[PDB]
């Protein structure tokens, strides 16, 4: 037969190997739950950063449109003022032509 | 000699043409002043139109960036929730395995 | 003590519960692997959808900037052609006025 | 009577004062044509400048979108490659745990 000695032996080893596999499995559990955690934390963290990058960009754009809106209205205001001064200057001039034609008019008319 | 009659005639005509060429010039002055004004009025007007068009536009761009900013933060919030629920559901599950491995461990390791 | 029948019994029950726990653990493994796959799949999918949505958007912005740039150059082209017509219409008119003043100039200048 | 002398005198002055007003008016004419020209030239020129400023802007904006589109698709590719690697690493680790239960399974299921 096998003998009481060598039966006890193998069973001891046998239960040893078992309890070894199990405790790994349980280690692997804890690492798995750990990797999951740190990875979820990392994910959320980066994502946050994406959310802020994209925001800070949109701010930069917002303000850029405002400055451009501003510059644009000011250009056209400026145009406004120019058309105004070219009008005025011509008018002053043409009416001085006209006042001087009236001079020439009334005099021929009033003697005649 | 050219006669007193034909002298008087030529002068009369000669002085009429002059008063004619003058009163045109004066008419022509009033028209230039009038055209100048109308056309400054118009120019300003269209310019104003251009001004508002661009604003009302930039307004459309502004609100469009808001909508998209909203949709973007909200997408990423969603991702947030998902990652989270995927961390919880794995955790629960793995921790179940673990406590069930512990059940197996104590047992071997207390008859041992 | 227990008798042959009650040890054989307990051991049978004992090895059964064990195999019952192991095999759940093995089922729970397969579920875990399956869930992690289906969930990587859907996450990638949604991501993709995010990718194309943002793209489809930027496309819409690109072409909007093009149509507006277009309208703007054409607007200013218009301004150009208007300034040019008001310049021409005034020139024609003044040079008439002028050519007629010359009519009157040479007249006196030539008799005197 | 006023004497042939002081009649010749008045007429001389009278005609002088006329050819004087009529030559100013004619100068005033060509100055009007000159002023309107250089001011058409100036107006067109600034306008041209406005035209090109708006373009070089819209050109800066366009390239800015391209770069953001680029950064965005790369971020998400990145996310892609991450999800994949986390999927991979769990998978290895779980099917490993599995095979280990399969070692434990067949053992009982062949001695039994």
């Amino acid at each position: 037969g096998p003998s009481g000695g060598e039966v006890a032996l193998e069973h001891k080893k046998k239960i040893q190997k078992q309890l070894e596999h199990l405790k790994k499995l349980r280690k692997s559990g804890e690492e798995q739950r750990s990797y999951g955690e740190e990875k979820a934390v990392s994910f959320l963290k980066q994502t946050e950063a994406l959310k802020q990058r994209v925001q800070r960009k949109l701010e930069q754009v917002y303000y850029f449109l405002e400055q451009q809106e501003h510059f644009f209205v000011a250009s056209l205001e400026d145009v406004g003022q120019m058309v105004g001064q070219i009008r005025k200057a011509y008018d002053t001039r043409v009416s001085q032509d006209i006042a001087l034609l009236d001079a020439l008019i009334g005099e021929l008319e009033a003697k005649e």
